[PDB]
C-alpha cells in the first residue's frame, strides 16, 4: 500500500508532474501536467496522501501549498471529466475527493482511481506541454497505458524513518537519547535548507559566550524552519524536517550544538553547522541528544 | 564568597541602586545612585560579577547593558575619586577594574573595595537623589557606615540552581532527562517573559496539526528569548532563563510541549503556555524531557 506522506506525482510516459495551476486555492482551479526541477521545492506539485480508515488503499490528496483537494468535477464517470482543486477535509466522505491508489502493471508506478466514478487520473493524450489537461478517464487496473500511470516520488519521512536514518549514523554517542516531536516530515533539499538559514539572518549573527553560542544558533535554525513551514504551506498534518543535536568530542571534554537534515534518499542524516552554513558527514562530535 | 552571577546592587542606607548613567558605553560614563522598580528589568543597574582566579574574593563588575566595567578613575586612593564605566575585559589585570567584595559587619550587605587603591565604593553623603555621585572613599571592612554598604540582590541562577528548582517540582515524570545548555542565567520577571512572548508574535499564531503545534510554540518562545538576550545586552558570559519541556498526562496517552521559568525566589519552576501566555503551577502534564 501507498504510505501516508507527501508525494511529487510524475507521469510515467513524459516528465510532467501533477500541478495545481498557479497554486490557487480557488474552487475549480485546474490540475494540469507541468514540467519540474529535481532537488527543488516544486511549490504547486506536492500532494499529502491521507489514508481513509477502513477503506482499503483509498486516500484524499491535499495540495500542500493550497490546502485544497484533488476533486473529480461532480464525480462524473464521463471520459474527459475535469480534475480540479476544491475545498474539502482530510477524512471527507465526498467521493469526488476519494482516490484508490495502487501499483500499475509495471509494479513501480501507480494508477489513481476515483472512488465514486471508478475512472482514472489521465494526462490527456500524454501531452507533455505545461498546462496540459488532466482528466478522469475510462481504463483498467492492469493495462500499460502510460497516460494513466504515475510515479509517487516520496518527499516526506515518518518519524520511524528519521529514527532509522539517525541510528545508521556512525557519530551517535553511547548515551544518545532522541526526542520525536511530530509524525511526518517534508525533507528539504540542501538548497532550500540553506535559503531558510540565510533568510533567518543567522549568517550575520556573532558567536558570544553563553548569550548567543552554539545552542542559540541551533535552536534559532529549528525555529526558523518551523516558521517557514507554517508561513509557506496551507495544508496541515505534517512538519518540516530540521533536527537539533547536542554532541561531545572523542576526548569527552568539549560539547557542541548543531542541526541535521536527511539525504536525498532519506536513508542517512547530514550535519549542518548553523554558525557558517556548512554540511558535514562528520562535525567532530558524537550526538548524545537530538530533538526533531 | 560572592558567587559568579548578575546582581542588582542596592545601597543599605537608602533605596538607590548602582546605575551606569543612561547605560552609556562611553569611557568615563558616571556610575551614580538611582531609584529602582522591583520585579522589572532595571536596564542600567545590572552587574555581572566575574571572579578572578587565584585572587581571593576579587571580581570584575561588568554592566550587563553597556558591556563596560566599573572603573576607579586612574586608580586614585583620594576620597571622592570618580567611579565610572570604562572599556575592559572579564579577567583584566587592570587594578582600576578589580574589586574585592566581602560581607560587611552586618553579615548581609557587602563592601566593595578597589583592589589597587584599597578604597571603598561610597554613595557620597548617602544622597538618595537620582544621579547622586558614587566615589572611591577611605573606610574600613568592619565599620557600620551605610554609605559604603551594598546589598547584592542576585538576579541570576547557575545551571545547578535551575537543576535544583526542577528537581523540587512535583510534576516530573519518572523517565525525566534534563539537558543543560549554558552555565549562568538571568531570571526574568513574568512581566518581561510575557513582553518577549508578545513581541515574538506568538499570541497571533494559530495551532495547526504538526505544522505549527505545541512543539513549534515552545521552541519559538525559547528562540525569541534567546534573540532578545543577544539583542538587549552588550555583556557576554551569561544566558537568559527560558526552558522547553515535553510532558505526558497521568493516563500516559497524551503529550504536550511548553515552556517554564523560575519564581522570584529562584527556588521553584513555573510552567508557561506559549499558546495563550498563561502561567501555571500545574499544566496537566509531567515533564519527561527539558532543555534550558
Ligand atoms: C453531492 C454534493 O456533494 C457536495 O458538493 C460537491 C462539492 O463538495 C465540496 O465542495 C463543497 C462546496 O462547493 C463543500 O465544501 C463540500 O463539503 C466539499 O466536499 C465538490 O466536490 C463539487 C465539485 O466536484 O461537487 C459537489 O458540488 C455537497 O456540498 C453538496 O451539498 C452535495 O451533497
Ligand atoms: C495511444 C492510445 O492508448 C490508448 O488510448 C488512450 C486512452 O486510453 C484509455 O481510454 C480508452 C478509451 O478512450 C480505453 O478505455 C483505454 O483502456 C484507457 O486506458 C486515453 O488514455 C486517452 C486520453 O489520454 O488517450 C488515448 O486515447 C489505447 O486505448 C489506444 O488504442 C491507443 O493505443
Ligand atoms: C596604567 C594604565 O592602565 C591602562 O589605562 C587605564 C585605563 O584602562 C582601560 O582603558 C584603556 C583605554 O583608556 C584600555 O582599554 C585598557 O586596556 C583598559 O584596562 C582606565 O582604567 C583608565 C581610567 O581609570 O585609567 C588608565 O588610563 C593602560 O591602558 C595604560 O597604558 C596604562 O598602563
Ligand atoms: C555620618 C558620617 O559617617 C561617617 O562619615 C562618612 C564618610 O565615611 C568614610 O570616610 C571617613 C572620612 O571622610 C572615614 O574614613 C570613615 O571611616 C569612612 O567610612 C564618607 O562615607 C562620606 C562620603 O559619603 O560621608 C561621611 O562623611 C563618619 O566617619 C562620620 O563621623 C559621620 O558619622
Ligand atoms: C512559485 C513559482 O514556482 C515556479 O513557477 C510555477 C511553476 O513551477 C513549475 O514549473 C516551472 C517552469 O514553469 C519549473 O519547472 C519549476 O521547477 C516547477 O515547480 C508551475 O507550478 C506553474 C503552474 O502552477 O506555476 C508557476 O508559478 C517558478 O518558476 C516561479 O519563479 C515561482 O518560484
Ligand atoms: C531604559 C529606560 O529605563 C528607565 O529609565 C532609566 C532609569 O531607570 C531607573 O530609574 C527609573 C526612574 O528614573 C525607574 O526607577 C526604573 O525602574 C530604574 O531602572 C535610570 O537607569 C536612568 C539613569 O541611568 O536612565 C534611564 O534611562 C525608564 O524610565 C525608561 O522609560 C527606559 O525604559
Ligand atoms: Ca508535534
Ligand atoms: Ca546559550
Ligand atoms: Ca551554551
Ligand atoms: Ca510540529
Ligand atoms: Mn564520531
Ligand atoms: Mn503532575
Ligand atoms: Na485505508
Ligand atoms: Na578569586
Amino acid at each position: 500500500s501507498l504510505r501516508r506522506g507527501i508525494y511529487h506525482i510524475e507521469n510515467a510516459g513524459v516528465p510532467s508532474a501533477i500541478d495545481l495551476k498557479d497554486g490557487s486555492s480557488s474552487d475549480g482551479t485546474p490540475i494540469v501536467g507541468w514540467q519540474f526541477t529535481p532537488d527543488t521545492i516544486n511549490w504547486h506539485q506536492l500532494w499529502l496522501a491521507e489514508p481513509i480508515p477502513n477503506v482499503a488503499d483509498t486516500f484524499t490528496l491535499c495540495n500542500l501549498f493550497s490546502g485544497t483537494y484533488m476533486d473529480l468535477y461532480n464525480g462524473s464517470s464521463e471520459a474527459g471529466t475535469a480534475v480540479n482543486g476544491w475545498q474539502g477535509t482530510a477524512f471527507t466522505t465526498n467521493p469526488h475527493q476519494l482516490w484508490t491508489i495502487k501499483k500499475s502493471s509495471d509494479g513501480t508506478s501507480y494508477k489513481i482511481q476515483n472512488y465514486g466514478s471508478k475512472t482514472f487520473v489521465d494526462l490527456v493524450n500524454g501531452d507533455s506541454s505545461d498546462g496540459a489537461k488532466i482528466a478522469g478517464w475510462t481504463g483498467t487496473w492492469d493495462e500499460g497505458n502510460p497516460h494513466q500511470k504515475w510515479y509517487f516520488n516520496r518527499m516526506s519521512v515518518s518519524s520511524a524513518e528519521a529514527q532509522a536514518a539517525i541510528a545508521r549514523n556512525p557519530h551517535i554517542h553511547g548515551t544518545y537519547r532522541g526526542y520525536i516531536l511530530d509524525g511526518e516530515y517534508l525533507v528539504l533539499p540542501n538548497a532550500t535548507f540553506t535559503q531558510i538559514w540565510k533568510d533567518s539572518g543567522l549568517p550575520g549573527s556573532k558567536w558570544r559566550e553563553q548569550i548567543y553560542d552554539c545552542d542559540d544558533f541551533a535552536i534559532a535554525m529549528k525555529a526558523a524552519v518551523g516558521k517557514w513551514g507554517a508561513d509557506s504551506w496551507k495544508a496541515n498534518g505534517f512538519a518540516i524536517f530540521c533536527g537539533v543535536m547536542l554532541g561531545v568530542n572523542k576526548a569527552g571534554d568539549a560539547a557542541h550544538a548543531y542541526n541535521f537534515t536527511l539525504t536525498k534518499d532519506h536513508a542517512d542524516i547530514v550535519f549542518f553547522e548553523p554558525q557558517n552554513g556548512g554540511y558535514l558527514n562528520d562535525i567532530g562530535y558524537d550526538s548524545y541528544m537530538a530533538f526533531y
